[PDB]
């Protein structure tokens, strides 16, 4: 369950700010890049202080695996990036795989929208988007530190030469691009 994360968030993340939540989502995108599948990772800091991370990798698995009765993506989000889900007022996950666009959404660590096919796309159009709204009640400050995000993303870009990383800050109206 995710209740224990909500009871003691500081046992699971840096509760100073939601930056570490951001890093966890970023790490998963970067992993797809390191695995050789993603060529671009975009991060967007929205005006409402929610963070959105998108990669053009293979897309999180949406199928139901033998043994499991629930879509892989749901397990990934709910089975203890599940910490991000636990500590967010809302999380929206969208996946492009197999020429279909899939959506699923959570609030307060609980699913509020079943995995649903909501569109179609090119066969080569693949990737994962995670957009989350941290619950301010778990953090000393709800504000993402922009400098900390930039240090992190510069660090990831150098770790993955050839992968493009972008950061769009819709609060301060800047965009940065790295590609080493
Ligand atoms: C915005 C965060 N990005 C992200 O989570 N990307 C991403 N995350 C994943 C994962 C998991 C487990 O998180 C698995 C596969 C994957 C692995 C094997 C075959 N097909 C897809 C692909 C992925 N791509």
């Amino acid at each position: 369950g995710l209740e224990p994360v909500r009871r003691r968030p500081g046992m699971y993340t840096d509760t100073t700010r939601p930056n570490h939540l951001g890093q966890e989502v970023i790490d998963n995108s970067v992993d797809e890049a390191l695995a050789g599948h993603a060529k671009r990772v975009d991060v967007i800091l929205h005006a409402d202080q929610s963070l959105e991370v998108i990669d053009d990798g293979r897309g999180m698995p949406v199928d139901i695996h033998p043994e499991e009765g629930v879509p892989a993506v749901e397990l990934i989000l709910c089975r203890l990036i599940s910490v991000v889900n636990a500590l967010s007022k809302r999380v929206e996950v969208n996946v492009r795989r197999d020429g279909q666009v899939y959506n699923i959404a959570f609030e307060n660590g609980e699913k509020v929208q079943d995995l649903q096919v909501v569109g179609t796309c090119g066969k080569r159009n693949t990737g994962t988007s995670v957009h989350f709204w941290p619950d301010e009640t778990f953090f000393d400050s709800p504000r993402f530190s922009v400098s900390r995000l930039t240090h992190v993303l510069k660090a990831k870009a150098v770790l993955c030469p050839g992968v493009e990383i972008t950061f769009k800050d819709e609060i301060n109206n800047t965009e940065q691009r790295w590609c080493y």
